[PDB]
């Protein structure tokens, strides 16, 4: 089964928006199978509220690569990425990965 070996942001992380998010899996993904969603689950100065971020997501050049690419730059706040990694004739595998930009 796939799992989750590394992304950027890494998880816990805080730092600047990054324009594009990848995770890195163990596995090659199918692409039609698999996908992510990210949401704002904070912001400065206003009470926890989960939201859906306008963003595409692709697989890189890498099999085993998932790249989710905001509309528009990200703005402070904390953030998830709910993703779903299926490989061939295997169980779909899923996770969440936080981080904050300030
Ligand atoms: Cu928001
Ligand atoms: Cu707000
Ligand atoms: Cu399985």
């Amino acid at each position: 089964h796939p799992k989750l070996v590394s992304s950027t942001p890494a998880e816990g992380s805080e730092g600047a928006a990054p324009a594009k998010i990848e995770l890195h899996f163990s596995e090659n993904l199918v692409t039609q199978f698999s996908g992510a969603k990210l949401v704002m689950t904070a912001m400065p100065g206003m009470e926890h509220s989960p939201m859906a971020v306008k963003a595409a997501v692709s697989g890189g050049g890498d099999p085993k690569t998932m790249v989710i690419t905001p509309a528009s730059p990200l703005t402070a706040g904390t953030y998830k990425v709910d993703w779903r990694a299926v490989s061939s004739d295997t169980h779909p595998i899923t996770g969440s990965v936080t981080f904050k930009v300030k």
